[PDB]
């Protein structure tokens, strides 16, 4: 995923650095 994980939270989907709740 993203670098900093944390960044998004707990597994989300990253597209392009922005952290997007997976569907």
């Amino acid at each position: 995923a993203c670098k900093e994980y944390w960044e998004c939270g707990a597994f989300l989907f990253c597209i392009e650095g922005i952290c997007v709740p997976m569907i």
